[PDB]
Order: C-alpha cells, then sequence, then structure tokens
DNA sequence: CGACGGATCC
DNA sequence: GCTGATGCGC
DNA sequence: GGATCCGTCGGGCGCATCAGC
C-alpha cells in the first residue's frame, strides 16, 4: 500500500538534458477541477503540453481562467456531440502544432469527443480517454471493436512519424496495477479481453509503457482511486493513465512521473520527460 | 468497485 | 427564470 | 476456524435534467 513516486530524472541515458514535459490528468470535470486549484498545480509542474480528459465541459461554458494560462496558450477542445457533461477532452500547449485532428477516423468513434491528434516535428502526441465496458459489461463489445480501431489509426500514425499516446486507457494492463486484482477480474477496467487489448496495442503500432520500462517489478503505483470510501488514503487504486511511446523514443525517455499527491479528481496527474 | 459475506476446500 | 430533487454514467 | 474464491450490493463524485415553484 505503500507508493511515493521517485524523483524527477531529467536527464536522458546518453546524458541528453529533456527538452520536454508532457502532462496528462482527467479532471472529473474542468469545471470542479479548477475550483478544487489544479490549473495552480499545473502551474507549478510548468508542462510544455497539458492533455485534459473528462472535461465535462463545452467550449462555450469554458472556464475563463484557461485564457490566463500562459504558457498553454495553444488549446484545443474536443467534446461529445450529443451528450453533455460525458467524456470531454483537451490539449493545451507552449507551441502550436503543425496539424490538430481530432477523432480516430471511425466516425462511429468520432463522437463522444475522446481523442485530439497534435502533430510536431519530430513526433505526434495522441490525447485519449478511452471508452468504458460498463457496471454489467454492457458496452464492453464495443470497447473491444473500438479498440482494434485505436490500435489500426495509431499504427498508421507511428508509419509516419515516431508516436507518444497519452491519457486515460481504462485498462489496468496487469494485476501489478491494481491493489484488488481478483476481486475485478470480472469487472470493468480489469477484463482479459481488455488486457490483451492493451497487449496487442502495444505489439501491432508498436508501442512500450514508459512507466513499465523504467520502473519493471514496482509494485503499488496508482493514477485513480474510487471516491467510493476511502480507496486513496489506503491506496486502493488503479493505472488507468499512460504514456505509450514509440520505440524509437525509448532513447529519449528520461522519466515517467505518477504525481500521486496532486489532488482535484479521482484521478491523479502523470507526468513525461522526453530528450528530444 | 471495495466492502462483505457465503460457500466451499483443507 | 430560478432552484432543489433525481437520473446517469461511473 | 480459517484460507480462499467468487458473487452481490449500494453509494462518493460532477453535471445537468427538469419538478415545482
Ligand atoms: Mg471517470
Amino acid at each position: 500500500a505503500l507508493y511515493e513516486d521517485p524523483p524527477d530524472q531529467k536527464t536522458s541515458p546518453s546524458g541528453k538534458p529533456a527538452t520536454l514535459k508532457i502532462c496528462s490528468w482527467n479532471v472529473d470535470g474542468l469545471r470542479a477541477w479548477i475550483k478544487k486549484k489544479g490549473l495552480d498545480w499545473v502551474k507549478e509542474e510548468a508542462p510544455d503540453i497539458l492533455c485534459l480528459q473528462e472535461t465535462k465541459c463545452s467550449e462555450n461554458k469554458l472556464p475563463a481562467e484557461l485564457q490566463e494560462l500562459p504558457g498553454l496558450s495553444h488549446q484545443y477542445w474536443s467534446a461529445p456531440s450529443d451528450k453533455e457533461g460525458y467524456s470531454g477532452v483537451g490539449l493545451l500547449s507552449r507551441q502550436a502544432p503543425l496539424k490538430v485532428s481530432y477523432g480516430i477516423g471511425d466516425e462511429e468513434h468520432d463522437q463522444e469527443g475522446r481523442v485530439i491528434v497534435a502533430e510536431f516535428d519530430s513526433f505526434v502526441l495522441v490525447t485519449a480517454y478511452v471508452p468504458q465496458a460498463g457496471r454489467g459489461l454492457v458496452r464492453l463489445e464495443y470497447r473491444q471493436r473500438w479498440d482494434e480501431a485505436f490500435r489500426k489509426f495509431l499504427k498508421g500514425l507511428a508509419s509516419r512519424k515516431p508516436l507518444v499516446l497519452c491519457g486515460d486507457l481504462n485498462v489496468a494492463h496487469e494485476e501489478i496495477d491494481l491493489r484488488n486484482p481478483k476481486g475485478n477480474k470480472k469487472n470493468a477496467g480489469f477484463t482479459p479481453q481488455e488486457r490483451q487489448g492493451f497487449g496487442e496495442l502495444l505489439q501491432a503500432v508498436p508501442l512500450a509503457d514508459s512507466f513499465r520500462h523504467l520502473y519493471p517489478n514496482t509494485p503499488y503505483a496508482y493514477t485513480f482511486w474510487t471516491y467510493m470510501m476511502n480507496a486513496r488514503s489506503k491506496n486502493v487504486g488503479w493505472r488507468l493513465d499512460y504514456f505509450l511511446l514509440s520505440h524509437s523514443l525509448l532513447p529519449a525517455l528520461c522519466d515517467s512521473k505518477i504525481r500521486s499527491k496532486a489532488l482535484g479528481s479521482d484521478h491523479c496527474p502523470i507526468t513525461l520527460y522526453l530528450a528530444l
């Protein structure tokens, strides 16, 4: 139950200082996270790119605080066409990307505001809020098709330029990514279909878990803890937030941090360092 | 989705 | 048009 | 009696719908 994140390695194995800092954070309501002081933490983090998930807020009700973010002025937003207070993603950046696409191509999937795709010269960054399987595993059939369609979309992106996937992938790949792995082997987040889903995505694009490459056998490292009861205090949680990287980016990986003590959601912020 | 408790092995 | 009471996804 | 395994339940968030003024 013990997890204090290691210190920030800001250099590469080749001695190269980190040039890039990406942050990803499911904000369980942008309008409820800004009031509980998350933009302040993001200002103490100084990310070059901030990727926000479950914003549940449309651009028209976008809080005004976003326009007082000085090193994060390029701001791209997605939302569901039908649902309000559902999903919603964000990409705030210091540099203006060459291209900002939204979605994954399959119109069926490009509806709930779950994917922003930003291209830069060295790399394409894709933020995401992957769909749940459901209480009762209802939309689990949907997830499996959605997965084939994201792994195929991202393989063709990685065909052109090195790829960094980040965000809430809604899956604990292995038993080290969750505290109670047996009580949830049939529950949402830890179904065998989705676990195999993750592994197929790692091999197909291909991709590597930024955290499990650097910390291969490090347990108790979680990114989400239920509001039911006091799971974050007894550290009962899951690792659903990740930094998936192209293999051609493992040489530039300095660190993948899980900022556990950053509050304001049911999720904690994850931060990446890269010498690119 | 963790708390909980039953329903089974030793 | 406000403002609490209740779904809904989770 | 417990170790374990597995099913059953019910209830913290944010938002936002719409009842009842
Ligand atoms: Mg959520």
